[PDB]
């Protein structure tokens, strides 16, 4: 649909036919190729092999040949600003 | 630097000497050009400008010539699934 506002104003975009549950876990706005503002509750996560835990830890669930090399984590602050980056050589003994 | 594993076991990458507070915003593994697994507690918001609300609504704190366009918003369910994807036509009045 169409929504007007005026120069100076602020404005609330709606989403249409929609209520917020427990059971949504990702609100994205965009506007063109530009990210406007994302919202996602769950960690994102390459696939079912992997998992992050509560103190911010990789655990990779079953080792394969393919799992082996430089593992980058990254932290940042409430401001984002990064207070931490690390890398890990993973080796995997056959 | 260096951590082992073992083909057909499970491994934990630890982060050294850091502890998860509450007062960080995200955690990011990466392994190359590849994306493990990212957590991030606060939305996404191109700048101050904007702000999402506990809705899911876009908040556009003061129009400009520049803020009208079409905004996509796209839903996904607690596992991926896509429930919504709307198309609103901001059109800002002089």
């Amino acid at each position: 649909g169409t929504v007007w506002g005026a120069l100076g104003h602020g404005i609330n975009l709606n989403i249409p036919n929609f209520q917020m549950t427990d059971d949504i876990d990702e609100v994205r706005w965009e506007r063109g190729s530009t990210l406007v503002a994302e919202f996602k509750r769950k960690p994102f996560l390459k696939s079912g092999a992997f998992e992050i835990l509560a103190n911010g830890d990789l655990k990779i669930k079953n080792l394969t040949r393919d799992d082996s090399g430089t593992y980058n984590v990254t932290v940042y602050s409430t401001n984002g600003t990064r207070i931490l980056d690390k890398a890990l050589d993973l080796r995997i003994l056959e």
